[PDB]
């Protein structure tokens, strides 16, 4: 079958860091991703019951830093993951969906390269 895993967990995070840093530099869009949605600080009790796999940028962060994605595809599906959450639980009119939006399109253009050096 197929080859996996080619890529040492270290060449990805060199890689990919880049794009994840173009996130973080989004001032005031990254603020609310910064850290992992807290239902209680809040005031949505709901959260867990609809998102049932949170991701934000720590998370990522952490996991990138530590070398624990050993394909590309399972960072992108990372950073997908945040964003789907906040578009799936907020309402399209609000500020989060909006800041999520602007984040997206910031990591679409800055992951196209980066996957064609990949290539
Ligand atoms: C991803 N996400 C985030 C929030 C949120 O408001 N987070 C938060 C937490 C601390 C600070 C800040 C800040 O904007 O300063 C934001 C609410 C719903 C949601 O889906």
């Amino acid at each position: 079958s197929m080859r996996k895993k080619i890529f040492k967990p270290e060449e990805l995070r060199q890689a990919l860091m880049p794009t994840l840093e173009a996130l973080y530099r989004q001032d005031p869009e990254s603020l609310p991703f910064r850290q992992p949605v807290d239902p209680q600080l809040l005031g949505i009790p709901d959260y867990f019951d609809i998102v049932k796999n949170p991701m934000d940028l720590s998370t990522i962060k952490r996991k990138l830093d530590t070398g624990q994605y050993q394909e590309p595809w399972q960072y992108v599906d990372d950073v997908w993951l945040m964003f789907n959450n906040a578009w799936l639980y907020n309402r399209k009119t609000s500020r989060v969906y909006k800041f999520c939006s602007k984040l997206a399109e910031v990591f679409e253009q800055e992951i196209d390269p980066v996957m064609q050096s990949l290539g």
